[PDB]
This record gives structure tokens, sequence and C-alpha cells, in this order.
């Protein structure tokens, strides 16, 4: 159960050491409101824009050599595109595709069996949003399996 993501419930109210990229202004850490918006704890990532955005969340991390699985919660309006993707670990991109289907509707994308023979791994999530769409990113894990 140790979780090698740092911040991976964004409980420091803010994003570090996750890297926001693209459409920044749709992107903000929040204490949410109510509680039950975020997966843990009392803050999560919310996402929206009066139009149209796309972006991506991504964080680095050094590993010792083992088997990996990745994981987070997400929940918004019907039809968000959300991706999980990994990469430079060792094999190509593995990726997880999921759309959102309604508030506090929980989605639980993950990628088990991940061969780190690198040292490394780079979790990203990809959001694309038409205008007024919105959601709650929360709770990372990257656990050795
Ligand atoms: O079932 C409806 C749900 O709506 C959610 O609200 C959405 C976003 O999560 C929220 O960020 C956004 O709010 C906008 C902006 O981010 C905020 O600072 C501002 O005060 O209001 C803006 C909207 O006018 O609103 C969208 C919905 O439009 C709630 O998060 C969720 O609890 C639930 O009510
Ligand atoms: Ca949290």
């Amino acid at each position: 159960s140790r979780n090698y993501l740092k911040n991976p419930g964004f409980e420091t109210g803010e994003f570090s050491p996750w890297r926001v990229s693209g459409d920044k202004k749709a992107v903000k850490v929040v204490k949410a409101n109510p509680s039950s918006n975020a997966h843990q704890g009392e803050y999560a990532v919310n996402f929206w824009l009066d139009e149209s955005f796309s972006f991506e969340l991504s964080q680095e991390v050094e590993l010792p050599a083992g088997v990996y699985r990745v994981g987070f919660w997400t929940h918004g309006e019907k039809g968000v595109k959300i991706a999980l993707k990994v990469s430079d670990y060792g094999g190509n991109e593995r990726s997880v595709e999921v759309e959102t289907t309604g508030w506090l509707e929980w989605k639980n994308p993950e990628i088990r069996n991940i061969k780190v023979e690198t040292g490394r791994i780079k979790i990203t999530v990809s959001v694309e949003g038409r205008a007024g769409d919105w959601g709650f990113i929360d709770d990372f894990y990257l656990f050795r399996e």
C-alpha cells in the first residue's frame, strides 16, 4: 500500500509536483464543496470552462524495478473524455480511456501489470471537454504489485 506518486490526493491544496499542460485555466485544485466531490481528503482537482477545453496532468517518478499498477478516481458531466497514460517505463505507452456519466458517478481508471525496466514512469491524464463540461479528479495511486 506504499503510494509512489507525490501529492496523489491534492491534499496540499496545490498542484505541485503535478504539471498542468494545455488549457490551464480550465483546471484548479479546490477544497471540495460538498466534500463528496473529492474521493479522499478535502481536496480534488476540479475542471470546468465556459468554452471547450483540453488539458493534461502529469507526474514523473523514479522507482525501483518491479511490476506496478496506476489508477485514480473521477466523476463529472456526461461525456467528458478522460484518458490515463503511462510511459517511459520500458515499453510502449499504455492507456485506458473513460467517459464520465454524471455527478458522483465515480470512475476508477487503472492500468495494471506495468513492468518498470527503466527505473522511471510517467503518468499522464488527458481531459477533453465541451463548453460547460466539468469534473473532478482525485486519489491517484502508483503501487507495487
Ligand atoms: O450537478 C451539478 C454539479 O455542478 C458542479 O459544478 C460544476 C463545476 O464543478 C464548477 O467548478 C463550476 O463552477 C464554476 C466555477 O468553477 C466556480 O468558481 C464558479 O463560482 O461557478 C462557476 C459556475 O457558474 O460549475 C459547474 C456547473 O456549471 C458542482 O461542482 C457539483 O457539486 C454539482 O453541483
Ligand atoms: Ca483528495
